[PDB]
């Protein structure tokens, strides 16, 4: 029993990570085989920043002006080139601690382990969503650029995120692993803002059955619900819409509970409407949107 | 920016986490050196739980009733022996990944990363506190006896936990790594029960100044109280008296913010009076007590 916002081991990702500097510039880079990836503004000056063009910037830097530190081991810069808004630097030795490993974008609504990192050097793992609005509310400081977001499935990483920026909320943007951002943010110095946020539903629910299954169970009751009925609350409180494919997810929490997914959205609207007077649900006094079902049934298999 | 609960990197442990079985019953290990560290109740049958007596049903072994994997690796167990609720057993190999380590016990109030293992294999890591009653909240299923919970210092693996039970309220009871049970908890089937708990009230401070540090200052406020009277509140609260060695602890986050002790105190009594009137702390409806000061100047280092 119990219930944690919980990480992926992170032992194959800190096999990979290895220090970039560029003049006075250090950040993270991700060693894979015999390429090294990090964000391109590495290449930057702060003037550079409010208006770069990057193609000239590079056309400019040769492989000895990239300084590849992996632990104590300088690693031999042989090419460079730039895919997007990530650097990819040939180096002339392939990382004997490469995971198998893919690159996946995820989508919002989706969760990832960050191993934050600085100076090469891993400094904590923990657990993220990527929220509705492409942003994400991670814990990153100065140094902490190119570190990464990934899943593992059995023995294979795969990479959805590398850190670049922090807007002025105080959350997080980055790009994929082909240096394409998540959202409508830039590697440039701009007034850029998070956009508009929502809840994530069918996330919601899924915490709800993991509730549940830890015996948490003062907010179920007798009633149901029609999907357009709960939708309607839904668009009132700022959750995002509820598809048929949401409820066919939430299938196996379902079966495993015996609660119909229109009965436990009976549920969530009377926490919309009338909050929790007082009570906690898996210790958190929120409806908590940073689990997915699949992060549900995982952790909560077989206490049933 | 941002806080979140972070646990510390996972690797230098997953390369220590093997595989025991002995008869019927299959858990995890820690290989250090040449000695793999286990619950000793991987000896017993169910039966044997409502009463056992371990140095009897010890002394019914041999090394080759204990079947040790690491990997795909079968290792030959040499020797083995009991200590206090922990048994080692000595195999002819030592393990080519051993950490600097340490086995260090914790006190209640402080915080540790758990890694998750099941059939050797690692899991998932997160962040745990001791409880003041010896407990943990963590999150653990059927085979995950032996996991372990730990403490990074620089390249030191400090080990503090090892998990051998969960409790009928759903939290769980361990061992530090020399066997010694944290709280007054048995490796046998007893009615045993958590005790009353508190608030860990010097981490409550510590993470308010988290949200200071990170722009959450709707709670503060002009007033002081003295170390006495904020300590009448707290025993009202069932939260633990606040000692001047805890303001002292809490003196470089009161720096960092100017933000004096008592008058941090002063909020947080404020806040126990009345409530959050449907405001939020770092994402958080109620008042988060499992971040030590420690904690919180790891992660909040010059947001200043
Ligand atoms: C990389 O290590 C670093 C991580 C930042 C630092 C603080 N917390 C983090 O997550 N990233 C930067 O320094 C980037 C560089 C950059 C990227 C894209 C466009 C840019 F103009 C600059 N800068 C920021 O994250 C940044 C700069 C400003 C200015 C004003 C308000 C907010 C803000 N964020
Ligand atoms: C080890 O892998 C396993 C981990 C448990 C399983 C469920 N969640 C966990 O964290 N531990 C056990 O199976 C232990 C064995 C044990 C240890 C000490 C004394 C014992 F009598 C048995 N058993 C339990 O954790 C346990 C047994 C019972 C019975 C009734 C209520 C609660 C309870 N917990």
């Amino acid at each position: 029993s119990g219930f944690r916002k919980m990480a992926f081991p992170s032992g194959k990702v800190e096999g990979c990570m290895v220090q970039v500097t560029c003049g006075t510039t250090t950040l993270n880079g991700l060693w894979l085989d015999d390429v090294v990836y990090c964000p391109r503004h590495v290449i930057c000056t702060s003037e550079d920043m409010l208006n770069p063009n990057y193609e000239d910037l590079l056309i400019r830097k040769s492989n000895h002006n990239f300084l590849v530190q992996a632990g104590n081991v300088q690693l031999r810069v042989i090419g460079h080139s730039m895919q997007n808004c990530v650097l990819k630097l040939k180096v002339d030795t392939a990382n004997p601690k490469t995971p198998k490993y893919k690159f996946v974008r995820i989508q919002p609504g989706q969760t990832f382990s960050v191993l934050a990192c600085y100076n090469g050097s891993p400094s904590g793992v923990y657990q993220c969503a990527m929220r509705p609005n492409f942003t994400i509310k991670g814990s990153f400081l100065n140094g902490s650029c190119g570190s990464v977001g990934f899943n593992i499935d059995y023995d294979c990483v795969s990479f959805c995120y590398m850190h670049h920026m922090e807007l002025p909320t105080g959350v997080h943007a980055g790009t994929d692993l082909e240096g394409n951002f998540y959202g409508p943010f830039v590697d440039r110095q701009t007034a850029q803002a998070a956009g508009t946020d929502t809840t994530i539903t069918v996330n919601v629910l899924a915490w709800l059955y993991a509730a549940v299954i830890n015996g948490d169970r003062w907010f179920l009751n007798r009633f149901t619900t029609t999907l357009n009925d709960f939708n309607l609350v839904a668009m009132k409180y700022n959750y995002e819409p509820l598809t048929q494919d949401h409820v066919d997810i939430l299938g196996p929490l379902s079966a495993q509970t015996g609660i119909a997914v229109l009965d436990m959205c009976a549920s969530l609207k009377e926490l919309l409407q009338n909050g929790m007077n007082g009570r906690t649900i898996l210790g958190s006094a929120l409806l908590e949107d940073e689990f997915t079902p699949f992060d549900v049934v995982r952790q909560c298999s077989g206490v049933t």
